[PDB]
């Protein structure tokens, strides 16, 4: 469940989370198709599915 941040993204809400493009972050949930919720080293939250990329 590893994805590629593809761009930077800054959390814009509550249950969003900020990702730098490059980061390598933990994916928790993605059932919805346009936010996924992800682990960004301690925090967790939803970013959008298209700026990241699944590596499995």
């Amino acid at each position: 469940e590893l994805v590629l941040a593809l761009y930077d993204y800054q959390e814009k809400s509550p249950d969003e989370v900020t990702m730098k493009k490059g980061d390598i972050l933990t994916l928790l949930n993605s059932t919805n198709k346009d936010w996924w919720k992800v682990e960004v080293n301690d925090r967790q939250g939803f970013v959008p599915a298209a700026y990241v990329k699944k590596l499995d």
